């Protein structure tokens, strides 16, 4: 028998088989299942993902809350508050599995990403994306959503998930949602709370550098890169790990055309990242 | 949706075509059965097909694809037997409605990019000397399952380690498909059917009976314990001319990090000339 599902209410399921059965039943009833993968501690950035999923006609939104140990090398856990926010957004399904339910046999079969996973964010964390793709593949198989939502803020992650979907012939649409930003441009992130006042003010340099580059781009790729570097060079205590212009699939940037500029920097012990669309010329 | 002529063999090479047809069939209530093969079909494959065919209201999809990823450098890939015409004739004779025959470019348009990394069992037995073989197998099977989205997928017990690894793949990635193992089909004297049997000359073919003879002798000797079972198999293999044993191992049925306790599987791999043959059998320790 299919588990109970109360429309218009937030239905919480912890067992994978339960959400799998409900999702299947709902799709048969005329709903389009939308999956929004999270690790909890929800903020406006996550709500933008949720709102994107909810606006699809016939949508039933499934928000997974799962701190995936495999993508780590202390993590904030606010169950009650996260669920309240989801209820406030009109989300009808929350999937909150335990590590044991997701990995009943430990790490055995896993996903091995292509070479892009060793670059950029993969430099300091070479096994991070294998963890991300493995848990995302599992969530996709459990929930079987029509569309899955990820923030553009973690652009490399978004691109790797598009590679996962294409490479494994997955029947799901991957939707990238624009980065939600604080009033001064800083990309919203749970980790921002760790920045002291001086670091928080200096942190504006990442987004300022990216938007400066996007507008400098009419003058060419070098102009865009040099403008971004100048902005980052005007900030104290911002240790840039990388500032790279690539094509939209993160391969080498074209002579002209569309691309993406990505930056990551360390402010004290907090690593921040950001990125932006760039049109060369 | 491409054309689907019921009661006839429909051949599709494009992944999108078989995906669309399978989806359409599933939507009308028919249950889709997938039998993955690398072609060069023989009675062993037909047993998988018949097992699939008997599921009520099923539509059977047999994929034929010599997967380059599971072959290690060498002329192994080029040497693999290919008999496409006889294969399709056999499927028609079996009443199969769908054959999926993708091209290498359709399956690997981006070369080897995202792939499946099997658990530790993949580095053992068959994987010892071929460390990337099972990643090739699991990657292609994962793709075939996503393309066809069958309710059940059929594999032969002959390649027992492969069957176990596919069950791991399905469990580990939460795949919504039932894995069905089908008993090994054998020639009248016991030889496990295999497309590689065609490389045994008359003498090697005669000597090859030793693998199955050794396994069945071991299964009956097992009432006396594991040592008796293994020694009986070894004696039969040792009495066989021109049979070079690669390995003979008795393991728990899951072939995993668990000691043998009552129910096991005895696996053997041996070379007759350049032909490497495999076989395995269920073993019950201390049971008559
Ligand atoms: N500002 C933002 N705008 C849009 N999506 C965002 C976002 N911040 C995070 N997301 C998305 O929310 C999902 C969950 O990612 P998390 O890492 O759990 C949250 P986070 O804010 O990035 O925390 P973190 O600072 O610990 O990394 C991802 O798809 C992520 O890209
Ligand atoms: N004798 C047999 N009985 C039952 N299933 C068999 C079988 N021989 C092969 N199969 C199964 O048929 C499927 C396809 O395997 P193939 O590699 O295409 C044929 P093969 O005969 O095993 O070729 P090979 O000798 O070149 O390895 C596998 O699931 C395999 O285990
Ligand atoms: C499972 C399989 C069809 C994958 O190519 C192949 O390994 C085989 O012949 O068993
Ligand atoms: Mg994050």
């Amino acid at each position: 028998a299919i588990p109970a599902f109360h429309p218009g209410e937030l239905n919480v399921y912890s067992a994978p088989g339960d959400v799998a059965d409900v999702s299947r039943a709902l799709r048969l009833t005329g709903r389009r299942v939308m999956l929004v993968p999270t690790m909890g501690a929800l903020h406006e950035g996550h709500l933008a993902l949720v709102r994107a999923a909810k606006r699809v006609p016939g949508s039933v939104v499934v928000v997974s809350i799962f701190v995936n140990p495999m993508q780590f090398g202390a993590y904030p856990r606010t169950p009650d508050d996260d669920l309240a926010q989801l209820r406030a957004e009109g989300v009808e399904i929350a999937f909150t599995p335990t590590t044991a339910a997701m990995y009943p046999d430990g790490l055995r079969t896993t996903v091995q990403p292509g070479p892009l996973a060793a670059e950029l964010e993969g430099g300091p964390r070479p096994t991070h994306f294998a963890g991300v793709l493995t848990v995302v593949l599992k969530l996709l198989q459990i929930v079987r959503p029509d569309r899955v939502f990820f923030g553009e803020k973690d652009y490399q992650q978004l691109v790797l998930i598009r590679q996962l979907v294409a490479d494994f012939n997955l029947d799901v649409a991957v939707v990238g949602v624009p980065t939600v930003r604080e009033a001064d441009g800083l990309a919203m992130s749970s980790r921002n709370r760790y920045l002291d006042p001086a670091q928080r003010a200096a942190a504006v340099a990442l987004s300022a550098a990216l938007t400066a580059a996007a507008h400098a781009a009419t003058a060419g790729a070098q102009a865009a890169l040099d403008a971004a570097r100048a902005v980052l060079d005007a900030a104290p205590g911002v240790a840039v790990d990388y500032l790279e212009l690539r094509d939209i699939g993160l391969g080498p940037m074209p002579l002209n055309g569309s691309g993406r500029l990505l930056v990551a920097a360390r402010l004290g012990t907090t690593r921040l990242l950001d990125n932006i669309a760039i049109e060369i010329g």
